[PDB]
């Protein structure tokens, strides 16, 4: 062991690169790549030097780090000698999604330039085209670099036939980043959601396929847009079902008997990413609570849980384990000693550890609710807890809903809500300020079409103010980038802020519009709050559907849902171009707030409806 030889350096990783020392230079490659992953596109602990210019202008100076790290890659990847470990093949790819931002936010766009040192046939007739020579490294080497912006061919069939494995290790670094929103980006995963279940279906287990990123494949599909983008967690799951049966000893409960504590059944809940300062235990705890009426409530959880969060349950244990195989023997020993009745998870699909629990029988009712709002696909899982004023179409979910009554999930109020208010309604409006708060897994080429689609029609002069809420690091020159092919000089798009200072960029809008296929919630009601109106996107999936849900309850009129992407735009135009149409709704929605109804409801029928299903299944 040598002193200061793990930390990310740009300086040392171009050393080796110019000394053509190719295994400093990947793992120095490793070490900046994997600091992106752990700062979530931040570059701080990433050592690095710039001109003084730059020294206050931090888009700037991320702008140059991507560039430094391009420029340095180009001369690594184009050098036909380098020849990467098989460790650092997998490596790669689990990191693809860093690789594509230090491109996408450079002037570069992509690594295409490199791709194309990769090519062995002079005519031919298509330039996009690359005809690699026969080497497994070149192949290797060719996926690494296959980014999301890519503009060079690519034939999965034919790489499937050659690689299994090395094909669902690209498709899965293709659906990985947290921003797939330029039509380019956004193309190569609506095809690769088409294509790769029923591959990925194929595989055995998750051995030589970068399994560390499965939870971003399973979550990033929901913000696609086809009927079908579930397809690939169905077949995710037969893929972890058969990993944990061999490579672990997975044994399913015998679930005929139940047990009890103090005269109750017993509820087993595992909880990822619930702190009460967060969305999940903002809206869920209550019915958690109310449960406790029937059901004895162990929480199982990590260490991010605040005292208020482990509160909830009557009792609340870490899940202890190394490793995933450990984890879930945890877990079903919680549920056999206590003899669960029910297995119940809030949110699943944001850590990997529900979603191999869900491919598991641990009690006889295994149910789930929308933290994040999909389907499992998943015949372990009997149920799914939903507000019933949310939900679209069932035939999007393969569980059974149970549609509780729309006050059924009292929400908490977040501490950060401000205690006064100071509404602007702007008579005088030269330019119509439109806000949008967005994540960026929100953001997608139709999306965007619809907004200049709203700007090019408006008869009034309009400003979209993106509030972001991922938008980070290395991450935002691209989606800055992104959002000006659409909108040019009609758009700002903020960083991610601090609560308050969202709260003031919004403040300072006319309207809002949201994303769509993937709505808010937060969003709206903190437009409310600021006695803004705006117009949403309705449609068959729950979180779709939401918003349509959400606007009513908070008295919001229906012509402000829409229902196709022609009507949001005809919407949004009208609400732009009429100033007192658009007053007078702003006047009415700060008299009569449905806000106070979010708070209060009935918590009970969540512990009703399980202990109704756990009797009826008792009797038989």
């Amino acid at each position: 062991t040598m002193e200061n030889e793990n930390k990310p350096n740009v300086a040392n990783f171009e050393a080796a690169v110019a000394a053509k020392d190719y295994e400093k230079a990947c793992s120095e490659l490793l070490l900046i790549l994997s600091q992106l992953d752990s700062n979530f596109g931040g570059i701080q602990e990433i050592e690095f030097e710039y001109p003084a210019q730059l020294q206050d202008l931090e888009q700037e100076k991320i702008v140059y780090f991507c560039t430094r790290m391009a420029t340095a890659i180009t001369t690594l990847f184009s050098d036909p000698v380098l020849e990467i470990s098989d460790l650092g093949v997998q490596r790669f790819l689990v990191y693809q999604r860093w690789l594509a931002l230090i491109f996408a936010s450079s002037p570069f766009v992509n690594a295409d330039h490199i791709l194309q040192t990769y090519n062995r046939e002079p005519n031919r007739k298509n330039s996009l085209e690359i005809h690699l020579d026969s080497s497994k490294s070149s192949l290797i080497k060719f996926c690494i670099l296959y980014l999301p912006e890519s503009n060079v061919n690519l034939n999965l069939d034919v790489m499937w036939n050659i690689s299994p494995e090395l094909c669902a290790s690209l498709c899965f670094a293709l659906q990985s980043p947290r921003f797939i929103g330029t039509s380019t980006a956004f193309n190569k995963r609506a095809t690769i959601l088409q294509w790769f279940p029923r591959h990925l279906d194929q595989l055995k287990n998750l051995n030589n396929i970068p399994s560390a990123i499965s939870h971003d494949v399973y979550m990033h599909c929901s913000y696609d847009t086809s009927v079908n983008k579930h397809d690939v967690k169905r077949a995710l799951n037969h893929v972890i079902r058969r990993h944990i049966e061999s490579e672990y000893g997975w044994k399913d409960r015998d679930v005929a008997h139940i047990g009890y504590r103090n005269n109750k059944p017993v509820m087993v809940v595992l909880l990822e990413h619930f702190h009460s300062a967060h969305s999940i235990y903002r809206t869920h705890s209550t019915s958690m609570i109310a449960a406790r009426e029937h059901f004895y409530l162990i929480g199982l959880g990590s260490p991010s849980v605040d005292q208020a969060g482990q509160e909830v349950f009557d009792e609340f244990h870490l899940v202890a384990g190394d490793n995933m195989k450990q984890k879930l023997e945890f877990i079903r020993s919680v549920c056999e000693s206590n003899g669960a009745a029910i297995f119940y998870m809030p949110s699943i699909g944001m850590d990997m550890t529900t979603i191999f629990a869900s491919n598991t029988r641990l009690a006889p009712i295994q149910a789930i609710a929308l933290g994040h709002p999909a389907t499992t696909h998943s015949d372990f899982i009997e149920y799914v807890i939903v507000e019933d004023d949310y939900v679209g179409s069932e035939e999007c979910f393969s569980e059974t809903l149970l549609r509780l009554p729309k006050d059924a999930l009292p929400y908490v109020p977040s501490a950060l809500a401000p205690e006064k208010v100071d509404y602007l309604l702007r008579e005088n409006p030269e330019v119509v300020n439109i806000g949008i708060a967005s994540t960026t897994m929100k953001l997608n080429p139709y999306f965007l079409e619809a907004l200049k689609a709203i700007r090019d029609r408006a008869k009034v002069k309009v400003h979209f103010h993106f509030a972001l809420g991922q938008s980070n690091g290395i991450t935002h020159p691209y989606v800055e980038r992104f959002i000006k092919s659409y909108l040019g000089d009609s758009a700002t798009a903020h960083p991610h802020s601090p609560y308050h200072q969202y709260l003031r960029i919004l403040h300072n809008c006319d309207m809002m519009v949201n994303p769509f296929p993937f709505g808010n919630t937060n969003g709206i009601i903190d437009m409310v709050t600021l006695g803004l109106v705006g117009v949403c996107k309705t449609g068959a999936e729950v979180h779709e559907h939401i918003d349509e849900g959400l606007f009513k309850r908070l008295g919001l009129p229906e012509w402000l849902i829409a229902n196709t992407v022609d009507e949001y735009v005809e919407r949004a135009v009208r609400l732009a171009e009429n100033h007192q149409e658009r007053l007078e709704l702003r006047r009415y929605i700060i008299e009569n707030n449905g806000l106070n109804t979010l708070f209060t409801g009935d918590p009970r029928p969540m512990g009703q409806v399980f202990l109704e299903k756990l009797n009826a299944f008792l009797k038989e």
